[PDB]
This record gives structure tokens, sequence and C-alpha cells, in this order.
């Protein structure tokens, strides 16, 4: 349960922005208790009392999302119009009413079971089919990062822990090792498609009751960082997560593993439905151009997720400054930069 | 023939935000002519050369829209979900100074067109579809006295210079607004009407005329400009489309429209539009007793007639707003006094 500040907003929200029993709902008939809360996103669950029956076809229970501009909205109306998202139900100045979608979470390590991500591949490649009313030109990559490097070098930390961190993460030169990472992606080939940027598993839901089907168990979700952006991206982003587990209860609140990043056979695995599920013609290819266009994408996807690294590291140590969230930013960032030049090593780049 | 600025900021938002020939496409070989010009809604047509090949889908043409002088994410949220829905003109790429849409070859109707009754009996049909949809928006009614009485409250506290719009202006004070709005309300507030997702302009200039089906005898229009839509009392949107057959806006002097009371709609043309309407809206209604077919009807009627006055009282207080800060060449009060002409006769016409 919330304070009363709310719950009230929330019933006005619910009450005038959905149909059937919600129009005549009264303010003590109302279930209304936190998801998450916290200082920005929070997310509460709706619910008309079970002793009350639908009157129409309008959702029993809801998700309600509180902000805490303009693109982030038409894209979860659009993704919603055609069933890659919940339902948008209502939406307003200070946040929005979503469908309520039965499921839990993905934890790291069911990454790496072979059909959950076949799904994720067969998910992303169709997510990256999807046209959308945005810029198609492949700014987001470079230009978030610059934004971030910037910041970085503007931040002055008060603790000495932090000053000592950061100034550990200054010493890589990021100004010039972001220029030696520019030169290799630009020399690698990679389409540009309408990217989720940050399909991590805590964006994966598992949709229960169908944690049985085989490929139709998973949806994406938490799209506020999608763009257009190259699809190396996209896929290294997410074979970078197969290491970091966020759900460790002690400081820092995560686990680094770079033993779990993905093995060739299963970048293989993950690729090889993919690819189908992005260009329909690729499963009538001969064998041989198969594994020609196989072997490339790993040299792509490998190489873009050291942005992966870079991007995120440098986002987490902007993190550390300004956000509340109890969480070790600066120490994630050291991580990140460390499977960085662990990643450098290993691809002799 | 657009200006160097716009056409360079058109050419590169086309350049960047269409896919296919668009991506690798010169400036020297864009194409961008003037649809309207003015300080708010430009309209433009882009395209490319007709030498140039379509790789895909992309379109050959589009329409750039610039806003020019945040609601704007309840507008653009709207306009893409109708799109999605296939209602509106797709949705090519969106953008802080405006958007890219569907070019749609077509003509808009003149207002002695929407008497003629496929036009209007598809019309009808169209809205009623359009009343069906579901919309992430607020469903309170508040849109239609909100509005008035935001607009009164504007009205209230404007002083022209200019004589003649000053004196234009008290003679519609006479009518003691606040009073007649208030008494509207009471007259509106006893008269149900289903709250549905309006369109709420209906006007003939937002209604297209597709090109290549003018021969089709349901199926050749398409509403657009959904500018004012919102969640509002059905009759509000049929009693503005009824309101709007008596007023043309292609009259090219001073005030540059139009009124005329005695081309709204006859009861008997009334009753052809909501025979399109109601089984357009309703699934049993084809199938009820012709004993309550008419029973419907005839509430309805007395329905859009009375909600027909808010559209004149609406308009009216809207465009006395328009006058003070308008720059657009339009006879604002001119036209305030003929919406408050028909107010009163329709009135008149009721015995309300
Ligand atoms: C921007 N997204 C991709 C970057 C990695 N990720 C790190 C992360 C993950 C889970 C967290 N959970 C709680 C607090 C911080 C967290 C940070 C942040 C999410
Ligand atoms: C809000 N809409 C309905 C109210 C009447 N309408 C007045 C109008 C119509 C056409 C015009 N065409 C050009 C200039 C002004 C115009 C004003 C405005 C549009």
């Amino acid at each position: 349960q919330p304070e009363p500040r709310t719950r009230r907003r929330a019933y006005l929200w619910c009450k005038e922005f959905l149909p059937g029993a919600w129009r005549g709902l009264r303010e003590d008939e109302f279930h209304i208790s936190v998801i998450r809360g916290g200082l920005s996103n929070m997310l509460f669950q709706c619910s008309l009392p079970d002793t009350t029956a639908t009157l129409g076809d309008e959702p029993r229970k809801v998700l309600l999302r509180l902000y805490g501009m303009v693109l982030e909205s038409v894209m979860f109306a659009i993704l919603a119009e055609r069933s890659l998202g919940p339902k948008l139900y209502g939406i307003f100045p200070q946040g929005r009413l979503e469908q309520f979608i039965p499921s839990r979470r993905l934890d790291t390590e069911e990454l790496s079971l072979p059909d959950i991500s076949a799904e994720i591949a067969e998910k992303m490649a169709t997510f990256h089919g999807m046209k959308m009313p945005f810029n198609k030109e492949p700014k987001w990559l470079f230009g978030t990062m610059e934004k971030y490097l910037k910041e970085v070098l503007r931040i002055k930390f008060t603790e000495e822990s932090r000053i000592k961190k950061l100034h550990k993460l200054l010493s890589y030169n990021l100004p010039l090792e972001l220029e030696n990472l520019r030169s290799l992606l630009e020399s690698t080939p990679s389409p540009v498609v309408f990217c989720h940027n940050d399909c991590q598993e805590g964006n994966i839901l598992l949709l229960e009751g169908r944690e049985n089907s085989e490929k139709q168990k998973l949806m994406l979700i938490d799209f506020e960082y999608s763009s257009y952006n190259y699809r190396g991206f996209d896929i290294g982003n997410h074979f970078c997560e197969w290491m970091y587990d966020y759900s460790y209860e002690k400081y820092p609140f995560f686990r680094a593993n770079i033993r779990k990043y993905p093995t060739k056979k299963q970048q293989l695995h993950f690729i090889s439905s993919y690819l189908p599920a992005f260009q329909n013609d690729f499963e009538n290819l001969s064998t041989e151009e198969k594994s020609i266009i196989k072997e490339e994408m790993l040299l792509e996807v490998n190489r873009f997720a050291l942005a992966s690294h870079f991007l995120w590291g440098l986002w987490s140590i902007v993190q550390a400054k300004i956000s509340s969230i109890e969480f070790g930013y600066m120490d994630y960032a050291q991580a990140r930069f460390d499977a960085y030049f662990h990643q450098k090593r290993k691809l002799g780049v």
C-alpha cells in the first residue's frame, strides 16, 4: 500500500481512463498496491473488487506507471497497436496506464538456456524488422557515448572513494579509447535497424501459463532506450548481459562473471535463430553461405559488444553522481570497463 | 516553392526519416511544393524525382507538416494510433517541428457536397466507425463545457482597439454569455448523449474525397485532421457536422465565409444521416422493431439538434478568441456573430 496523496490520483486516473466497471467504481472499492516504488518510474497494480463483474472487455487489473517526451509515447502506443507490447489503456502528463501481464522477469542464468535465448533471438529479430516514425540515421550509439563522455569529464565527486574510482577510470584516457573504438566499429558493417538497446533479463517477461511453450513464453518490454542503431549493438549488448546479475542482495548489488559470456557455440545458437527470423529468405541459403554469414555476424556482434561496455560504463559513472537508487554504480562502471579491455584482448583488436 | 531554410530542413527530415531511395537522395534532386502557407500549419508535398526508382515500400511522395507558431504527445499518440488502424494517413516521421505523413491523392469536399445523399451517408458511417474506437485518453465528457468555459473567460478579458472589432464585441457581450452558457449547460445536462471518441471538427475541409474512387458508393471518403478530437458527447459531433452544412469557407472576399441558415439539413436529410449512422455504430439496430427504431431516431434528432447549439456557442466563442490572437485573414468577428445568430435562431426553432 501507497500514501494518501496517491491511490486517489490513481483512483481518478483508473476511473476516468478505463471503461466498464471502472466507470462507476467508488474510491473505497479501489484496490491498489505497489509493484515497484522509489523516486522515478514507480509501478502500481490496480484492480477491481473480485466481487465486481466486468461490464465489457475492459481489464480487471492494470499497471500504472508514474514518470515521477513525445517519442517515448508514440513508440509505446505503436508497439501496443502491433501486439509487440503491453496494451496502452491510458496516457497523461505524469504517467500512463498499461496492460498488466501476469509474469516474472527472467534471471541472468536463464538467458543461456537454449530454448530461452532462441526465443529472445527470434523476438529481437522481429523487433528489428519494425518500421518506426523515427530518425533512421544511426546517430544514437556514438552520440550518446560522446554525450556521456563529456558529462563524465565534468563530474566532480565529494567522497574520496568515488574520486579515487573516477580517477582510475579517467586514467584509461577515455577520449582516446573512444576514438580507437570508433575506428574499429566504422570498419565493421552492421545493418541499421530499430534496436531495443537494453535487452537485459530484467526487461524480458516469462509469461505465466506458457512456461511450457517452447517458442512463445517470452515478451520483451521497456523500450525507453530503443532507437535506430547498429544491429550488432543490440545483440552484443544482450550477450554482455549474460555476465551481469543484478539480483545480488549485498552491495554493489550486482555480480560480474566474465566466464558466463556466451561461448561460440552458444553464440552460433542465438544467431542461428536470429537470422531466419530477420531475413525470411536466409533459411533457403546454401549451407556454406549460411556459415559465411554466421562467421561474419560473430565478428560483427562481438565487436559491437565493446560499445555496450563503453556506453554503459560511461552511463554508470554519470548515474553515480545523480541517481539515488542504491546500486554500486562506480564498481559496475569499473566492471564494464574491465570487460571492455578483456574483450579487446580477446578479439585482438 | 518553399523558402531556402525550409526544404533544406525538409530535405534533411525526408532523407533521414524515409527509407529507400530517399536515404541516398541528393539535395539538388529533391522536389518540394507548398500546399498551404501561413505561420501555423504549413503543408508541403515532398517527392522523389520521377526518374528515381523506389527500392522498396517507401512512398514516392509525402506530406510535410510544420507546426509553426505539451498536448502534442496526445495529438501525436492519437495520430499514430489512427495510422496503425488505417483510419488516418500513415505516419512516416515525427519530430519537434512537425511530422511526415502519407500523401493521399484527393481533394477536400465543398460545403454543398455535404448534402449529397451518398456523401452524407458515408460520412455518417465513417463517423460512427470513428466513434467506436478505444483511445488511451480520459473518458470523462469534460471537453465541451471545459473548453467553452476556457474560451468564455478569455473572451471576457479581451479589449480591442480598432473601432469595428470593439462594437462587434460588445453586441456579442450584450447577450450575457456567462448566463447563456449556464443554461446551455442545463439544457444539455438533461439531454442524454453517449460519450464516445469524437472528431469534433467534422467540416467539409476535413473530409477527403479519395482519387480513383468517385465511383465507389460507400468508400470514397476519409476523415482527417483530428487536432480537436477527444472523448465527447456523440451529439456534439453530429450536431457540429450538421451546422457545417450552413457554412462555406471558400468565399474569396471578407469576411471570407458565407452563412446560410437555410442550408441546415432538413429533418428528412437528418434522418437519412443517422439511418446510416445507427446500423454502423451498433450491431443489433438493423433488426430492432421498426417501432423501436423510430423511437431511437426521433430522440437522437432532438439530441443532435440540441447539441448543435453547443457547436454554435463553442465556435462562436473560439472565433472571438481567434480575432485577438490570430493573424490569418478571416472575418473572425463576423463569423462569431453568424454562429450566435444561428444559436438564437436554432433556439427559436426548438422552443428551448
Ligand atoms: C540502462 N540499462 C542497461 C545498462 C545496464 N543496467 C545496469 C543495471 C541493471 C539493474 C539495476 N537494478 C537496479 C539498480 C541499477 C541497475 C543497473 C542498466 C539498465
Ligand atoms: C475549429 N474548426 C471548426 C470551427 C469553424 N472553423 C472556421 C474556419 C473554417 C475554415 C477556415 N478556412 C480558412 C481560414 C479560416 C477558417 C476558419 C474552424 C475550424
